[PDB]
């Protein structure tokens, strides 16, 4: 067939992906699947600001759409890419957004 271009790459990549590829970053807080991509929540935080995105929709800060809304895993869409990045931390909400030694 010429009509119709497929090409779904060739072998199972994702098979041997242990390695969150993309960016990793930010905090996916949480999503809350919504039937699975048909609706799909996503509540992320980014530096702990917590934002309902889902599939289609793109990481808070950063252009990392969220191609595929897993609970804090993402299929997500940066740098021309969707691969898996299950944005997790813990130092974004741990932060007043004042790089220093003492700030408390």
């Amino acid at each position: 067939g010429s009509h119709m271009l497929e090409m779904a790459g060739a072998l199972d990549a994702s098979q041997m992906s242990n390695l969150p590829p993309s960016t990793l970053n930010l905090s996916l807080t949480g999503v809350m699947a919504g039937d699975d991509d048909s609706r799909s929540i996503a509540i992320i935080s980014k530096d702990n600001e917590q934002f309902s995105r889902g599939v289609n929709e793109e990481v808070p800060g950063y252009n990392a759409k969220i191609v595929s809304i897993r609970p804090d895993r993402v299929v997500l869409q940066y740098q021309g890419r969707y691969e898996v990045l299950g944005l997790y931390s813990q130092e974004d909400s741990g932060s007043d957004g004042v790089p220093g030694a003492q700030v408390r």
